[PDB]
């Protein structure tokens, strides 16, 4: 009550299914504002401004990035955490990895979502752990290039995560921008590439058609998704107390199940 409840509030997001998508288009309906999209987010987004009582906006970040450290990046980092850094939007509510290098420049609720770094794999292909893909030459590998994973490899004190690290630093063009576009090279590779990605795309993946695709091996580590405020922020608490509520009253399994397991469909 102590906060501006007229302002319209700032969400940047990254379209990344199904945490966030596009509705399906349909002749002569044309969509604008936060109804022309839908997905776990979305529906986090909606529930957060009805607990806070305030009106919000979805506006995709600029670049189609995260969050990373760039030397040519004003305030030093790119993607939705920059455009918190430099007080462009008010909150992001995305698919964004809680990591200690993030927590030095912006603030992260409580997460609402566990996760881990997690392999996909074309069926068929003979790899069943990380140890597995260091270990042959056909099946060539990557991740999101700058994102969180690739930074768990760089920053990992494991020797097998530094194997892995080395290998995929001397070759990004094994990596990708996007993950559909890492999700497009599994399919089309013929089981000669594999996909380092977060579990919860894996799994959302390889539970829809083609079902071409298959997770192997167990997480690599375990993580949280979290809702990102720009550093003194008059939201922070009661976006954290948001979050807690949610969890705690069954609406963040809801939602869970409703873009998951309501969507498998394999
Ligand atoms: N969720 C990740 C992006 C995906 C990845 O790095 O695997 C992030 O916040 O950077």
């Amino acid at each position: 009550g102590s906060y501006d409840r007229n302002h319209t509030y700032i969400v940047s997001s990254l379209l990344e299914e199904p945490y966030l998508s596009l509705k399906q288009y349909t002749y002569g309906e044309s969509l604008v504002g936060n109804d022309r999209f839908e997905g776990y987010c979305k529906d986090l987004a909606d529930m957060l401004a009805a607990q806070l009582g305030i009106k919000y906006e979805i506006r995709l970040v600029q670049d189609g990035n995260y969050g990373a450290e760039n030397q040519y990046a004003p305030g030093g980092w790119d993607g939705m955490v920059g455009e918190l850094i430099r007080k462009e939007a008010d909150i992001a509510i995305s698919a964004m990895t809680i990591t200690a290098e993030r927590e030095r420049v912006i603030d992260f609720s409580k997460p609402f979502m566990t996760l881990g770094i997690s392999i996909m794999i074309k069926k068929g292909t003979p790899i069943k752990t990380p140890e597995d893909l260091t270990m042959q030459t056909d099946v060539n590998y990557g991740t999101l290039l700058y994102g969180s994973t690739w930074e768990f490899f760089r920053r990992s004190q494991i020797g097998l995560h530094n194997k892995m690290w080395e290998y995929m630093n001397a070759n990004q063009h094994h990596s990708v921008h996007t993950y559909d576009e890492g999700i497009r090279r599994v399919r089309q590779s013929k089981g000669k590439y594999a996909l380092l990605v977060e579990s919860p795309k894996n799994e959302y993946v390889n539970a829809r058609p083609p079902c071409d695709t298959m997770k192997v091996g167990r997480n690599i580590d375990t993580k949280g998704f979290g809702v990102a405020t720009p550093i003194g922020s008059p939201l922070r608490k009661r976006l954290n107390e948001a979050v807690l509520t949610l969890k705690e009253n069954g609406e963040l399994l809801r939602i869970r199940n409703k873009w998951w397991f309501d969507k498998t469909e394999c």
